[PDB]
Formats: C-alpha cells, structure tokens, sequence
C-alpha cells in the first residue's frame, strides 16, 4: 500500500476491505451541516510532562514518539470519556501547497495535517484499544503556509537524519505544545485510522483554526523519501488519503 498509481489509497480495499467501510476517515467538514453541540465540553489538553523518545521515518511518514507507560501527556474533556495517553504524532503534506490535508473545510485543502496519535487508558495499551470503537482519539490540525512557526523548528532540523524508510534519531525534549494553535475549538465526529489497517475505532477532533508554518519549513518535509536507503529516490509528497463518504453520520462542532 502507498501513495502510487500501483499501490495508493484507491488499491487499499483489495488488502483492506474495510477501506470502504461504514465510519471512514477522512471526509470533507461542511460547516453548514455541522451541527453546533453545545453539551459539548471543552478540550483538556494536559501536555506539560510529555517525554518525546525518538523520531522516525517509517516509509510513509515521519513519527515523534512518546513514552505513554504513564499518564504524561494526556487528552480528555470534549467528546471524550475518559483519558486518552498521547504515543504519537505524524503529519500528512502534498507536494505543492494547495494540497496536504486529509480532512478538507468546505473541499478546502491545507498545506499538511498533524495528527496528535491518544489511546484511551481503559484499554491497558494500544493494541487493545484498536480493539474498540472509542479506542482512539486524534487531534487534528491544519497547516497553512505564511509565517513560520517557532516550535516546529527542531523537527524540520532532524529530518536530515532520517531521510529514508526505517531510520531513527533520539529526539527527547520535544515538548508538542508548540504546536498547537491559540483556539481549541473543534468539529469531532466517529471515523477511521487513515493509513492501513484503516481500523474504525478513532474519534476524531479536528480545529478550526490553522497553523501556519513557512514556506522554508515545509519544503523540507519534501525532500524525505519513501524509498529505503540505497534504493531508487521516492520522495515522501502526498501521503494523504483522499476525503471518504460520510454515511450517516453527523459531524457536531463545538462552536
Ligand atoms: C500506530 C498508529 O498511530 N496508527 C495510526 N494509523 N493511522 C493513524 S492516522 N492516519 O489516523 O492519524 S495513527
Ligand atoms: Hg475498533
Ligand atoms: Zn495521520
């Protein structure tokens, strides 16, 4: 599976038949069929003792992990019951910049998406979670180009040090919060991984607001490779999964 003629998002049934399933991420947020909830708590995001590990390129994007052997860096309030435990974040970006994001607003596309990775506690472990329908829970954010964004710095400086499929470079003291934009207001609905196994068990949580990063600084996104070192240059652009069917459901927001 990638993001090929031969083996991209409109193959993945054949290995992943569930790719056409009931609640799939990720769809398109028309702002006018959303349906404001106001029981809708706000977001408790707690990221004050998140232990970054190490980053790695794993041939379809790059991830900064995080130690989830305890609640460090956790997401609960909104949709959620419960506490979600932070292992992850990824991002999803497009060879130009009107193209990126897996989510749209109104068919509009960003630049990139983030995707903050939380597994709820009652589960003992991801691989339990995935389990269940409440299992996960993903923050999204949108990256649009402009001004460039302070925080992201040390990760576009490492990616030199990973860029082909299965290296990894330690990567402590990365505190995620740099990332996040001034408001926390949310759309959310049921949905999907998006990448293979495609597993319906996400609660998604998707801001509204932006952030953007510059120019410079997503250029070098662009230049990793999907390709193994020692292998013909495929550069990682694109690795997004076109917008999927909402079917049914009803995407609230929280304003
Ligand atoms: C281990 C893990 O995190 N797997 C994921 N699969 N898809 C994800 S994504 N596309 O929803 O943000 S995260
Ligand atoms: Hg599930
Ligand atoms: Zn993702």
């Amino acid at each position: 599976w990638g993001y090929g003629k031969h083996n991209g998002p409109e193959h993945w049934h054949k290995d992943f038949p569930i790719a056409k399933g009931e609640r799939q991420s990720p769809v398109d947020i028309d702002t006018h069929t959303a349906k404001y909830d106001p029981s809708l708590k706000p977001l408790s995001v707690s990221y004050d003792q998140a232990t970054s590990l190490r980053i790695l390129n794993n041939g379809h994007a790059f991830n900064v992990e995080f130690d989830d052997s305890q609640d460090k860096a956790v997401l609960k309030g909104g949709p959620l019951d419960g506490t979600y435990r932070l292992i992850q974040f990824h991002f999803h970006w497009g060879s130009l910049d009107g193209q990126g994001s897996e989510h749209t607003v109104d068919k509009k596309k960003y630049a990139a998406e983030l995707h903050l990775v939380h597994w709820n506690t009652k589960y003992g472990d991801f691989g339990k979670a995935v389990q269940q329908p409440d299992g996960l829970a993903v923050l999204g954010i949108f990256l649009k180009v402009g001004s460039a964004k302070p925080g992201l710095q040390k990760v576009v400086d490492v990616l030199d040090s990973i860029k082909t499929k299965g290296k990894s470079a330690d990567f402590t003291n990365f505190d995620p919060r740099g990332l996040l934009p001034e408001s926390l207001d949310y759309w959310t609905y049921p949905g999907s991984e998006t990448t293979p196994p495609l597993l319906e068990c996400v609660t998604w949580i998707v801001l509204k607001e932006p952030i953007s990063v510059s120019s410079e600084q997503v250029l070098k996104f662009r230049k990793l490779n999907f390709n193994g070192e020692g292998e013909p240059e495929e550069l990682m652009v694109d690795n997004w999964r076109p917008a999927q069917p909402l079917k049914n459901r009803q995407i609230k927001a929280s304003f």
